[PDB]
C-alpha cells in the first residue's frame, strides 16, 4: 500500500476488472496521471480515456477544473477503433 498527507488517491478502474489506487496531485494536470498508467499499465494515453460523471477529461484542464475530489473513482475504456496510420 502507499499514503501521502499531500496529494490525492483516485482509483482508476481497468475495462479488465479491477482498480488501482493511484497517487497524484489535485494540482497537477489530467495528462499526468495518464502517463502514469502508460508506464504502469504500458497502455498508451492516446487510448486511454478516463470519464467522468459523464465528461471527457482534458490534458490542460486540471484535476481542480473539473472538481475531483479523494477516493473518487475513474472509469477506463480504449478507443473503440484503429487508425491505418500508426506511429
Amino acid at each position: 500500500g502507499s499514503s501521502g498527507s499531500s496529494g490525492i488517491q483516485v482509483f482508476v478502474k481497468n475495462p479488465d476488472g479491477g482498480s488501482y489506487a493511484y497517487a497524484i496531485n489535485p494540482n497537477s494536470f489530467i495528462l499526468g496521471l495518464k502517463q502514469q498508467i502508460e508506464d504502469q499499465q504500458g497502455l498508451p494515453k492516446k487510448q486511454q480515456q478516463l470519464e467522468f460523471q459523464g465528461q471527457v477529461l482534458q490534458d490542460w484542464l486540471g484535476l481542480g477544473i473539473y472538481g475531483i475530489q479523494d477516493s473518487d473513482t475513474l472509469i477506463l475504456s480504449k478507443k473503440k477503433g484503429s487508425g491505418p496510420s500508426s506511429g
